[PDB]
């Protein structure tokens, strides 16, 4: 359906999509919240735990920067795109 930029996991849709990003990448460690981008998850641990995040949670090691910004499919690089749905 549609993929995680992060994990490579597939979908049936977006809606799950960006359910699980919110799960698995998005959370906070400490208190669990979830945030709506891993930028605004890594934001929230320092701010409010003081604590530096600078990779992403349950990610591939190429696809674990924080500063991409990821919303389901919106904003994965078409690269990223092309290598998932043939390789
Ligand atoms: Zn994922
Ligand atoms: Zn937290």
């Amino acid at each position: 359906k549609v993929f995680c930029y992060y994990c490579d996991r597939e979908f049936d849709d977006e809606k799950i999509l960006v359910q699980h990003q919110k799960a698995k990448h998005f959370k906070c460690h400490v208190c669990h919240k979830k945030l709506s981008t891993a930028g605004g998850m890594a934001i929230h641990v320092l701010q409010v735990h003081k604590e530096s995040v600078t990779k992403v949670p349950n990610a591939k090691p190429e696809r674990e920067s924080t500063e991409i910004e990821i919303f389901g499919m919106q904003g994965i690089p078409p690269d990223v795109l092309a290598a998932h749905y043939g390789e």
